[PDB]
């Protein structure tokens, strides 16, 4: 019968496209980067730490906080601890934090504890949000604390928005297969390309009143520009942030190069079932503060582009265009021996 | 005339497309591998070793056929040495065996010596399976055995599906280039990406109750999820097993590394063991014993079918749905932006 | 609401078109080369240096008018220094000479000196052009100064031709993100493929008398050629000209090989004379600009002689492109050989 | 008013595309290669050495002609040097033989000549072909020799295709950029990629009954393929033929490596012998024409068995061409393999 593999259409990534200028009345410095995180919980500057357990425990979290963000502390620890690590940073100020949570057996015991922390957001991520599992474990927290802002993840599909919503969440994650360590595309050949998944989730996220995250698989911050331009209400990271003093594990030196070790939470590595995941060294970048303050930059540089004072702004006049791989030389520095560190590329 | 040369389309390989995740009720854990490789002949997992004298012999198909899958043993030995193989596999517990056939005079002479020594299928092996030779041998086998159980290939249109099953091959082996040790599209220009030939092949196959395998070109844990949500029964390879110490060849060491040697049939060093070549010879690192391969293979394969919900091989077939996605698509699926330190054991 | 962000079209660049040649009368020698940079400026070739503390001083544009182009002195030091600049200029002869000018608190103080050192033309330059500071700038500048030829820049689309030419732009530059040395499109994730911009705003200044330059993103002659084809009436260059003997910057040696530095306006270093957009490095010393510009007007000619033009308008009326792949992008320049001379022209 | 430029279409290079297999009743050693060049020339084999001072004079042309193909000996020589080059080849047995020409003041003094020394055929060469100066020099040819045979070239349109047939050419030469050594489509932006050129051109041609020639960018033996399924009557090679033995130029080794010079005639060192339009560099030492004629017919044979082409002809008006992704190419390639044997027709 008609049943059979299909290919529906091409996808993109971040990468294949670019914004076109707008007429702007606008510059840099008089934008506004607040969003709604949930429809509850408002973000001064639209990024979240990843939680992993190489980039946000407490000490990333607080950071994120003060920046205006917000961190998601890593589940891949006891309860207790992870308790602990919330409610340090709730107690720094009564900064906003997050946890994540998985679909397990003490999925309701861990969601508990963090309660009694104060969490202000869980995050019930699986490698496949549109699932059972989750959507039952959405349907379950909810029953229990009905005022707990609940993000679930993470999804590729409209559909999956449009399910996820249904069982109560109040954020939908999207990202299957970005992450800048993740091998789910090479090692069980699913996902879809973020820019395209992105778009495609916010529109439908939009038709219900419920945000989406862009997680996974931003390099720099024009990236992330793309990534609300398409609609995301925030953008996750775990590379950007994880060479970054304010994340776990210590600045180890090799060769007289300081580097911090990035791991997936799918690697043999984090989880000591096939792995999902890859880890890897990466240049230790400084301080959160130096980097926020480059990507924010590069966000309100992309809304004085097109003319938008708000993030909603940005994604009513987004417009993009496709460019091929000789497009992409192109929109990178070209045939030129680059010396001078450059702070944001 | 309008008899001149056409454009018909583009043709997609594995890494041009992404399968996208479904509304799933399944864990990985959960699902069922099982595979007719033929009407007549169920493997527990869909994973065949390709027939290369540097790839499947009796150790490589003894071991294939005890994890669920199946080996091929290669025909670049003499006839009585060939049915020996095979009837070593045979008597290591009624393990199930395959053997690659020629389209030669000696042809019936093989054939007869292997299904003595109790081969369960042939593989009637060619660079061009859509031919006069094939589709020719395929009815003589079949004429004088007709229990016997026949592959045939390689081919790459829904024509030759046809054409073949018409001749009565039981399954039928797609592609025409992949493979990595195959020169063949660069040689002689022909060729079709594998993933639109097994989307292609197995559309026409599912006609006539006919599988295909997908043979050559799969790299990755993942493109065999693609290859079976393609469509195709069972996935062949060679690459992939070919450095497993269940493989021909002594290990080989190079500035203090292990090595195993891997050719193509058609490379110099294979015909002599007259036409140019069509493939190449090289090592490969070794990869320690075939277990330690399947099992990545397997859960790599059980994780897609969760993804997709799907219980069965079937399932998977009718509910996949495929994405396009660009060179920098390409770039973003891989890892990217680290340096990996540790070894990743499924990349 | 329908109030959401859309893919619009795929936009092309340089090396993803090549033109078709046409039945030609002219050969190379015989085409003309003078193009209007504004309908009062002529030029006797197509060329500008772009407005770089790296590029384009009084030594630069001195160079470039004496072989039939412009320069345009950079704005990254005092109004009395870039009047000095300018006037240097002027007084080697009837030479003509640009100067840049910023959307700045003095602005109208820096118009008033360069005015008053003879500038010919001035370029109204900033990362964003299609926006209100631009637009009021250059009505304020064309109400004090009616006369005085005003260039603004930087944009990508036809609304900003139009709306630059209704507030009296005489030219308009476009540009975003193409440059060698330019990171807007990393940092901002904004541009539009340099190809595309010109053909989509040289069409709409062709509606307005109003022409249009290509500013960034030439690597070869052959580029220009294209640039030109696509209907700029003028081509501006950083990368290309800042290895040049006479533009600003001492000649460095590392490794064996002579380099000069070039560097984004928006680079770190740059501002040091808001986070950066473009990035600072060495390019290799070309020796001196009469050399350079002779390959790229003998590429220009060339160009022109397959097309069959003589003129620049004829060359734009006759244009045809076509879209290579990657695969023909490697067909297209040396392949299978390894280069032991260097030749003038390429790498 | 429409006079714009215009982007007409997305062309495509042999690398852009494979051959779909056909049913096929014919295997490699059954099929034939003779082709005609012109109505009056056959030649055995469909093969030309290019008409360059690094590949073809007397020597190469005497060993072309031997193995059933035809050398085009260069016109970097005096008049009297290259009627004696084509004498040698004459008075060796009555070999076929072309001489280069080119639109010169002594352009019919050397078509003179090289008459005498009784040359098969005279190949108007020109960077742009369908230009007056080819058009008025093919009919000045024919006019005073209506019967010698005259290839025109190098050309990329079928309009270019019906202009140098209605000034009498016999045989058209398609190729605008492909070259190995050529910049052109670097310095001039001008170019159009080959498999489209030859495609386009060749259906031009068989409305005429006028043969194309598929002349450079040709790297493998599945290239030529693709060239004649497209319709080219016949492949001329530079590169492919620069490392032999026959070609001019001594074999030179370097670090143990041998190695032959090889160059445009464009590059700035044949014409010390207008910028350049080509490179100059070294390619590896092949050894003599006869091996190399070898794998490149073994190759085209093996093509023609997989599209079931008894002959030429029959390739073409059987040859499915299907477009390949960037990671088509790498599947088509060999990959994942440290190849440690040289193979005869790849590395
Ligand atoms: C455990 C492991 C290695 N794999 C899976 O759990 N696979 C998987 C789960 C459910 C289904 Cl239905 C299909 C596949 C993992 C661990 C942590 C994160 C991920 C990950 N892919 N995040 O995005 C994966
Ligand atoms: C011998 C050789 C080098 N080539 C051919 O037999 N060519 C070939 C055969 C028939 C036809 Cl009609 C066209 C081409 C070979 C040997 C072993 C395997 C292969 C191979 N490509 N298998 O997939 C090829
Ligand atoms: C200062 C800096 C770094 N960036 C901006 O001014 N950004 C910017 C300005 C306005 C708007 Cl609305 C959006 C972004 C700069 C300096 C010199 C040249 C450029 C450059 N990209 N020219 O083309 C940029
Ligand atoms: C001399 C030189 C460098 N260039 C031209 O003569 N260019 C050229 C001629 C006429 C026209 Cl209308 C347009 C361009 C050359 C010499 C030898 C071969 C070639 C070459 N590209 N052959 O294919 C070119
Ligand atoms: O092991 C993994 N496999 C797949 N995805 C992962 C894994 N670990 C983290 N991720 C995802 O990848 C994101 C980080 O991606 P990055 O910003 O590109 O480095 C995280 O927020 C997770 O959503
Ligand atoms: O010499 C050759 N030329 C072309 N194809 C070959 C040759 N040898 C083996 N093959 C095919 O390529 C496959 C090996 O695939 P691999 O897994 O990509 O290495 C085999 O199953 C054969 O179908
Ligand atoms: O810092 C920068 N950021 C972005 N664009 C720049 C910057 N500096 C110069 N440009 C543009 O890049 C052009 C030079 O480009 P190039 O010829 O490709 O090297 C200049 O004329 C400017 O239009
Ligand atoms: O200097 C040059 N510029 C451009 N094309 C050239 C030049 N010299 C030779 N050619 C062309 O390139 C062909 C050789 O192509 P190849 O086989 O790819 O090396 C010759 O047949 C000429 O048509
Ligand atoms: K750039
Ligand atoms: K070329
Ligand atoms: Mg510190």
């Amino acid at each position: 019968s008609n049943a059979m593999a299909r290919i529906l259409k091409t996808a993109y990534t971040f990468d294949d496209v670019l914004l076109v200028p707008n007429k702007s009345e606008v510059l840099p410095n008089e934008v506004s980067l607040k969003t709604q995180l949930t429809k509850k919980i408002q973000l001064n500057i639209p990024l979240m730490s990843a939680s992993m357990d190489t980039v946000t425990e407490s000490k990333m979290a607080i950071a994120m906080a003060r920046e205006g963000g917000i961190g998601i502390i890593h589940k891949n620890m006891t309860i207790e601890d992870q308790a602990r690590e919330v409610d340090r940073v709730k107690r720094s100020g009564g900064l906003l934090c997050g946890a994540s949570i998985g679909v397990t057996n003490d999925m309701m015991e861990r969601v508990d504890a963090v309660v009694k922390a104060k969490v202000d957001v869980i995050v019930l991520d699986t490698a496949h949000g549109h699932s059972k599992g989750v959507i039952e474990g959405v349907k379950r927290i909810k029953a229990k604390y009905p005022e707990l802002q609940v993000i679930a993840g993470n999804i590729a599909t409209p559909e999956a928005v449009r399910d996820l919503a249904e069982a109560g969440a109040d954020c939908v994650k999207v990202g299957i297969g970005p992450g800048s360590i993740c091998t789910t595309r090479i090692v069980a050949g699913v996902g879809v390309p973020q820019l395209t998944a992105v778009m495609d989730c916010a529109e439908e996220g939009k038709k219900l009143g419920i945000p989406v995250i862009a997680d996974g698989g931003l390099k720099y911050s024009g990236d992330i520009v793309k990534a609300l331009a398409a609609g995301a209400c925030a953008a996750m990271m775990g590379s950007i942030f994880a060479g970054c003093e304010e994340a776990p594990g210590a600045i180890e030196i090799y060769q007289g190069r300081s580097y911090k070790v990035y791991r997936g939470m799918g690697s043999l590595g984090a989880m000591a079932f096939v792995p999902e995941g890859v880890e890897g060294r990466i240049a230790y970048k400084g301080h959160l503060a130096d980097t926020i303050y480059q990507l924010i930059g590069g966000i309100k540089s992309g809304m004085g582009y097109l003319g938008a004072p708000t993030l909603e702004n940005l994604y009513e006049n987004a417009n993009f265009v496709v460019q091929t791989s000789a497009g992409f030389r192109e929109s990178h520095p070209h045939d030129i021996n680059i010396t001078k560190e450059a702070p944001n590329y």
